[PDB]
DNA sequence: CCAAAAAACATAAAATAACATGAGTTACTTTATGTTTTTC
DNA sequence: GAAAAACATAAAGTAACTCATGTTATTTTATGTTTTTTGG
């Protein structure tokens, strides 16, 4: 199932690809963690997803155990890949002591 | 659920954004606390919400324990984001020894 | 639980190597290195083709590594084992045909 | 019914925790370079 | 003998992961203003 983010990007969770419609020819290539993160964020749009839940889904449930540091780093990487800014955010937003939240628009295919 | 306050601001309690109609091309980013206060106030318009009720919804009913000072400080900040005047209050009014109340007009969307 | 050359005790489920001279460092094998030793010890003094080794060690769906990776894991496994490339004492090369565990293998 | 005192709230620092980034590590794959074995 | 092929080792490349250190949000403190209460 592919997703359209913010009227700009097209995210494919299978192939783990992000295609910007402003470049369209250029395929942004996401890591697994960053794809799984973006997936779960889109599955719960405009909802604040706890650090434990992201950790659970992105790592523990897949058989990897990792510091809660590794989530803060994945998000930095995801935001880089999205050309988001930490302020002023347009795609991934931070809610201290609560988790992360996908404030961009989410359409399915 | 979006809200229109005082026929000037557009309040989005989920994204935590404030668009002033006079500054339509500019997003005002509230803290979580400031956002959750304005939410609860707007949800009972022109009603006095006790200090404790504000405290419980904004902090305790989220697993966060803080001194009552944190509310006074979030209100100050909320007002600053609103450019409310402390005494000739347009939006958020103090009811000493009771709490705070939203005196501005509240329309859903 | 395998004992190799009356010296190392290999545990393929924790990927660990205990040298019995100084049981004070649990020698930590990589995945590929462990799975190689696992198959060799499972079939002692047999020559296992490269492809059977590759199949056993590398199964990841969609991504198939080059034959190069096996030559490198054997190097790495021998290093960990203190195996000499001539004359081999644990893992032996059979050109055009694969590798072969010549060390003594006892179970449990 | 008032003036003064005590209490409640407001604001700006200041402290502190949470999160963001820059920089190093680690494990895995592959190449670059060096050695041996096979085949004619 | 010399080439071709096969195997061995060290060194380079990459993403995950981690650690050190920078940024900012949240909480609390110190000081200032207003409101409530109270004593005379």
């Amino acid at each position: 199932m592919k997703f359209i983010l913010a009227e700009k990007f097209t995210f494919d969770p299978l192939s783990n690809t992000l295609i910007d419609k402003e470049d369209s020819e250029e395929i942004i290539r996401l890591g697994s963690n960053e794809s799984r993160i973006l997936w779960l964020l889109a599955q719960r749009p405009n909802e604040v997803i706890s650090r434990n839940d992201l950790h659970d889904f992105v790592w523990r449930e897949q058989g990897f155990e990792v510091d809660d540091s590794s989530l803060t780093q994945a998000i930095s990487t995801l935001r880089k890949m999205l050309k988001d800014s930490t302020k002023s955010p347009q795609y991934v937003k931070t809610v201290p002591k609560r988790g992360y939240q996908l404030i961009a628009r989410v359409e399915t295919v």
